């Protein structure tokens, strides 16, 4: 049910729990010592995910699946990563990476003007370089948007929750046919694109989402933010193809997100 994986096994006793993160189910922040082996004493801060205790057996076999998807799935700069395990006398403990400035949404709300286009293609940029990493692992987002990526302390964009209804940033073929592809998940990130050039602005904004499948059928998409130079645009409409195979790839995504990238950094 829970065997010990030395590759993965962390002492509870080195690990200091604190105050909640989120959840109600629970993420908690605490202080881990050890958590880079060569510098035992040296602490670090760290995102402990835990059952409540009116969970039931479902609910742990979810939180297990979701540490070992964890496990398969690899190291990447642009993912949340599993940082350790605690299995044996207690609760389960899936220790995660801690990203000490919270969402992207979040992050870009509260910096907006009464931050720089480096900044902003930087975040594309390393969301489309993880998206690209997961789906070479064989990984289907299924619910790609801004709030669903976490911001650290040196602007490291961390994808989440990788291993009403989010309408507005699914694929046609995912809110009509509920099939979920690599390509679908290439929409949602168009969607995440408006999101950042927008300052984290909602999608397709005065439309109610009961109104936006008919928009989209009569090939409507939403319009260029404010500020946006067409290269980016060109790209996010691009996401929005509705033929799937018309949609970019990850790879070219992050080739077309570095071009932007070299020529705001150049001059
Ligand atoms: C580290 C320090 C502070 C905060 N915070 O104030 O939100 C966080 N946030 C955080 N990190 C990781 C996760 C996840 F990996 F579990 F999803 C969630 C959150 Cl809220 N980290």
């Amino acid at each position: 049910d829970l065997p010990l994986d030395p590759l993965w096994e962390f002492p509870r006793d080195r690990l200091v729990l604190g105050k909640p993160l989120g959840e109600g189910g629970q993420v908690v922040r605490a202080e881990a010592f050890g958590m880079d082996p060569a510098r035992p004493d040296q602490a670090s801060t760290v995102a402990v995910k835990m059952l409540k205790d009116n969970a039931s057996d479902k609910d742990l076999a979810d939180l297990v699946s979701e540490m070992e998807v964890m496990k398969l799935i690899g190291r990447h700069k642009n993912i949340i990563n599993l940082l350790g395990v605690c299995t044996q006398e207690g609760p389960l403990y899936v220790i995660v990476e801690c990203a000490a400035k919270g969402n992207l949404r979040e992050f870009l709300r509260a910096r907006r003007p009464p931050l720089s286009f480096p900044v902003l293609v930087s975040c594309a940029y390393q969301v489309a370089r993880g998206m690209q990493y997961l789906e070479s692992r064989k990984c289907i987002h299924r619910d790609l948007a801004a709030r669903n990526v976490l911001v650290t302390e040196d602007n490291v964009m961390k994808i989440a929750d990788f291993g009403r209804l989010p309408v507005k940033w699914m694929a046609p073929e995912a809110l009509f046919d509920r099939v979920y592809t690599h390509q679908s998940d290439v929409w949602s990130f168009g969607i995440l694109l408006w999101e950042i050039f927008t300052l984290g602005g909602s999608p397709y904004p005065g439309i109610p989402v009961e109104e936006l499948f008919s928009l989209l059928r009569e090939g409507h998409r939403m319009d260029r933010p404010p500020h946006c130079p067409p290269e980016l645009y060109g790209l996010m409409r691009e996401c929005w193809h509705a033929a799937p195979s018309q949609r970019p790839t990850f790879k070219q995504l992050v080739e077309a997100l570095d071009k932007v990238l070299l020529a705001v950094s150049e001059e």
